[PDB]
């Protein structure tokens, strides 16, 4: 396995892409944390939920809805 003499060099910014997919975003879509995101893409990290224009918190790095916010990190009070 060698290889070599390879690797061009292309590369154009006209538009922003989705920060997950990065392929493109042209009929406007959403931004994540100061990132372009893809309003399908843009859910919850724990029920999957589009958060597009939806009341919701980041936590550790991940966009968490109301709903997961008070039920992962807000757990029972002192619960097993
Ligand atoms: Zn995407
Ligand atoms: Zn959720």
């Amino acid at each position: 396995g060698s290889s070599g003499s390879s690797g061009p060099c292309y590369e154009n910014k006209f538009a922003p892409r989705c920060a997950r997919c990065s392929k493109t975003l042209t009929q406007g879509g959403v931004t994540y944390r100061d990132q372009p995101w893809h309003r399908e893409c843009l859910v919850c990290t724990g029920c999957q939920t589009p958060l597009a224009g939806q009341q919701f918190t980041s936590r550790d790095e991940d966009p968490y809805c109301v709903a997961c916010f008070g039920e992962l990190f807000a757990s029972g009070p002192s619960s097993g």
